Formats: C-alpha cells, structure tokens, sequence
C-alpha cells in the first residue's frame, strides 16, 4: 500500500526497485505515472495466472491488456526490478534477466507517482540519472 | 512536495537517505512522522544560520528547538543521512559519521509518513528491520 509521490522521474533515468514477495502470494503491483488516476504502467506478477499482466490506465478506464508469460521468481525471496523511462516507452528488466518492454501510451515525458499495491513490500528504490 | 505515504517504520529499523543538495539553497527539510500534522522529527538543515535544526509538530503545536552547527556539507554535494528508530529517541548518523539525537517526544512506536522540501533531491531510500 506505500506511495511514493512527488518524485522526478524524466526520461532516460533508471528506477531501481528493490523488495520481498510475500510467502504465498497470488501476485503484486508497481504503479507508474503521474498520479492514481493515470498510471502509465502497471506492472502486475499475477503468480495466481502465471502472467505479467502489464496495463495503463486514464482515469477510469484501462488501455488494452498486454501479456507476459514469463513469470520466473518467487515468493519467499527479495528481488529487484529495474524499470527505465522513456519518453517512447518504458523497458522493466526482470530479475532473472529478461527485459520487458510497454509503451508510454499516455505520452508523458515525466514521471512523479508510484505505488506498491499487493503482496509487495519493498525495502529499497534507486533512482539513476 | 515528495512524500512517502505508507512505509513501516518500527522501532529498531533504519532508514537511509541519500540525494543531491541543491546548489544555492538555504536549507532542505527531513520530516519523519505519522503524517502532515503530526511530525515526530523535523529535520531541517539551515545553510543561511550554518546550523541544523530540529524540532516536533503536533498538528499546531511546534515542540522546543533544537540547534546543532554541526553543518559539515554544503550545497553541490550528494550527502548520506542514516536515521534509526529507537522507541526513545531518533538517531541521526550526518554524512560524516558525527551522530545526531533527538527525543521521540509525540511518543510513538510507529513512523509511515516522510517528506522532503527544500533543495533536496533524493536518490536513494532504503529501508530494513
Ligand atoms: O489490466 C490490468 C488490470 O486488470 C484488472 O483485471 C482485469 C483482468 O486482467 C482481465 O482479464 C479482465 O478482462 O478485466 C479485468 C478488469 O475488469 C485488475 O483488476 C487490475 O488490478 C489491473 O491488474
Ligand atoms: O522549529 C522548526 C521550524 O522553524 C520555523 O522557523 C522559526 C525559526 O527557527 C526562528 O529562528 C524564527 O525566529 O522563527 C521561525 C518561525 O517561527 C519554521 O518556520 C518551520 O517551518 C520549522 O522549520
């Protein structure tokens, strides 16, 4: 449930996010954007459907739902997800170290909210120029 | 304006600050509390008196001040601060390892809320019991 807010995420910088995965959890989120209402990533481990269910939203309504099968860590350990803005798109790299890659569809040139919802609880977060 | 909403911070844990002090400033503020009212440590360095002073917010009600002109670091710099929680008082390790005290004088066992203003850009936030 933590919310970091405020924060001055431009494009080219590295978001470095460190934390635990709760013991038999369905899933976590990380949310990126401007604030609540407009989040232009949603990361989203669904443990519970064995997808990374990656989404944006404005508002009230979500964009089309994009899908990656590619579920490979655990609950029970800390890893660390490293998220790096562009202003074209945004590219997660996984802890076992395969990169993601979602689309700034919002078209924001500037980060400033986060959000840890779910079986998430992280210890530390980075930010690289 | 950036705010940690939510962290859990208890007794016995340690925060560890780190980020860029604004060429220029006169100061930078570190509130660690339960919330905009109520702030159980106001850390605030002032360049422009060469000191730094801390203090509590009870809503309203802005507790004695406290003054230490042990103001080693300057604006330009990337400093490091470590804060830990005893139940009795908060521990403030300043970037060259000079410890810092202060009484936990709203009597609380639990932070969740930090903030920063001032000419404070933070980079790093780490967290752990
Ligand atoms: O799209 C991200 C968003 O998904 C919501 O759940 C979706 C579900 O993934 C989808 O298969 C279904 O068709 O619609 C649901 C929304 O009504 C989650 O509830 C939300 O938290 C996000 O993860
Ligand atoms: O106690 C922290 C608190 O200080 C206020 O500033 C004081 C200042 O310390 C004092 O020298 C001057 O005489 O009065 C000021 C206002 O009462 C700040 O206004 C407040 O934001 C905190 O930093």
């Amino acid at each position: 449930e933590l919310e970091v807010k405020n924060m001055d995420m431009k494009p080219g910088s590295t978001l470095k996010i460190t934390g635990s995965i709760a013991d038999g959890t369905d899933g976590f989120v990380i949310n990126l954007g401007q604030g609540t209402d407009k989040l232009n990533l949603h990361f989203n481990p669904r443990f519970s459907e064995s997808t990374i269910v990656c989404n944006s939203l404005d508002g009230s309504n979500w964009g089309q739902e994009q899908r990656e099968d590619h579920l490979c860590f655990s609950p029970g350990s800390e890893v660390k997800f490293t998220v790096t803005f562009e202003s074209d798109k945004f590219k997660v790299k996984l802890p076992d170290g395969h990169e993601l890659t979602f689309p700034n569809r919002l078209g924001h040139s500037h980060l400033s909210y986060l959000s840890v919802r779910g079986g998430f609880n992280m210890s530390s977060f980075k930010l690289k120029e």
